[PDB]
């Protein structure tokens, strides 16, 4: 039994995955996903180990650096989540792994905003967010999803989804 998914790994939808920061012990597992893209939500430069894996495997890196603040000093930039959603909604980029450091907060917000576009009720979105964030669930992350304006996205169709 040799495959090690990255921290807090899960399948979000057809072609869409979420996790925390992969390390070299996770690379054999990530190869099984046939990734085209990574959406990386931290500002820090990608380590050389991770860069060599991306290059070797023909994976494109999309970096939308969101500062990692703890409650009650969380202030998620709307523009970075919007730019990341535009990448996520283009099926040419699939399969895509979304990751941050822990796969709980920045990752959880992007996934929750996707669920809002998929017409999930807020309590269902928050329950999924909480399943990953567990004892580190942030009310501010859920408030961000509560007020995120989906108006600019209404036209973008999601025929990729398992949910039509």
């Amino acid at each position: 039994l040799h495959l090690i998914p990255p921290l807090n790994f899960s399948m979000v939808d057809n072609g869409i995955f979420r996790s925390g920061f992969p390390d070299s012990a996770n690379f054999s597992f990530l190869q099984t996903l046939g990734l085209r893209s990574i959406i990386y939500l931290c500002p820090e430069p990608y380590p050389e180990s991770n860069l060599q894996f991306l290059k070797s495997n023909g994976i494109r890196l999309f970096q939308f650096g969101i500062e990692g603040n703890k409650e009650p000093f969380v202030n998620i930039p709307d523009h970075k989540i919007r730019m990341a959603l535009k990448v996520l909604l283009d099926e040419k980029n699939h399969p895509v792994l979304i990751h941050s450091k822990r796969g709980k907060h920045r990752t959880g917000c992007l996934v929750g905003c996707l669920r809002k576009l998929q017409k999930w009720c807020l309590t269902s979105i928050f329950d999924e967010y909480q399943r990953f964030a567990a004892a580190k669930a942030r009310v501010s992350d859920q408030r961000f999803m509560e007020i995120f304006d989906v108006s600019s996205f209404s036209h973008i169709p999601m025929s990729f989804s398992c949910s039509i």
